């Protein structure tokens, strides 16, 4: 089965995907702006060094750079898990991380959105900064509630599952998110 | 007119479709479900018995079923209410119960929400299993979703959104029904 | 740069438009109900006399005068601001006020909304109709509507969404408004 899995940047999604590679087998855990990296340097290797790059590139190029990152990702194997994000805050507003095309090649069964406590999202991006901008816990709302806009239209469009894994309620041990995410995202795929 | 009509299950949007069928002439009512129901049976008698057993077909052929069943459902009348529903909860989480070409074929006017309040679905939801068991959020949710999925569907074909408001408590009871058939005629009769 | 500017009706965001158009250089302000109005004149000279004539026209009409008005409107300018309005309140439910030739058109490079309190909406409309009515539910709802519209747009033509706060109380007359300014123009010169 095919998942695209998304949150709000630093809360910890990336910790799921790579304990979610280790526990799954014939599973594929993929970083979608790495594929996009990894394609711009091969692509322009004149200018794409860092992955930062990929900011500058044109719309048009970039556009193409993500339908030919889809399509690498759209072969891959049988059960997909794809990391990236519905939408990222810049100064000119929220801008989506997907486009069309990526769906439609993709063809992803679902999207997976974990829903975190604005609390434990500031404690863990402070967490996370100490060990090598600072939203408040109505920006961090709104990300999470948009996020959730932008997934039903996604679904709206390409017919695919909206599955909300809620994260919110208050942890009695270190890393408990993480493995509960864990858990129900497997307990769905061998359903 | 055309309009689709959708809310949470089992919270009295089946009710509301039965009094205004009685209520409205020149007006045909229709159920979505119960139409995939009777072209699966037609089409695959082997396997449709009972309506659940729509589940196990492959996908492909249930949207075969669907689309079949938008072209009766868009031809049946001039004027139209379909009882169906924006989005379905399951273990994968909520799925669309529309797929595009169910709304290009039937082209509605517009979309038509009854939102409830959760207490009263919940105590509405007891009552007619006595005659799962969802909380307040998990209810607050579904139709916050069901808002985003019809006002994502209006995005994309042109068409209205009309939102009925009947999360305020019953003065007496059938209450909600009764102006939730008010105010859909009210609005065809415009 | 191209952003389409929203609010809920009668709030300010015409006032920040005026006082945008007198502090940026090199930038064009327009509303797309007046370029509506007046090739409405122009091509229907009949039954188009005050701005509420639009109603009348057959609704092919009307889109081919929105058309015809983007296309203007993204001939028009270089940097552009342009007032709209993300949806409207008819009797049949909401319904949005742009359409996808419009987008296309003008291709806008983001939406802005201006997201007020609804005591200050209903306010500023008294305000403005003493000078020469709606609830805060109905306004609470008309703005979570904009912004799913607009999050829907964005996923479809791939453009920003900026969400502009003004819910907190105003220490002083026109403080909304300024605030809106300065955060879109120090937005533009980014
Ligand atoms: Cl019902
Ligand atoms: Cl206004």
């Amino acid at each position: 089965m095919r998942f695209i899995l998304t949150g709000v940047p630093g809360a910890g999604k990336t910790t799921v995907c790579n304990k979610l590679a280790e526990k799954m087998s014939n599973l594929s855990v993929v970083n979608y702006g790495d594929v996009i990296f990894e394609e711009a340097k091969k692509l322009y290797p004149s200018i794409i060094q860092v992955r930062e790059d990929t900011r500058k590139l044109p719309r048009a190029d970039y556009r193409n750079i993500q339908i030919e990152a889809a399509k690498k990702i759209g072969l891959i194997t049988d059960n997909l898990i794809v990391d990236t994000h519905m939408s990222l805050k810049t100064p000119y507003g929220f801008y989506p991380g997907l486009i069309p095309e990526t769906i439609n090649i993709i063809q992803p069964d679902g999207i997976i959105l974990l829903e975190f406590n604005p609390r434990d999202v500031i404690a863990r991006r402070e967490k996370d900064r100490l060990a090598g901008d600072m939203e408040s816990e109505t920006d961090i709302l709104l990300h999470q509630q948009v996020n959730r806009m932008f997934a039903v239209s996604y679904s709206a469009i390409n017919q695919c599952y909206v599955k909300i894994i809620d994260l919110t309620w208050p942890q009695e041990y270190e890393f408990q998110h993480t493995e509960y995410a864990v858990n129900k995202i497997i307990e769905m795929l061998n359903f």
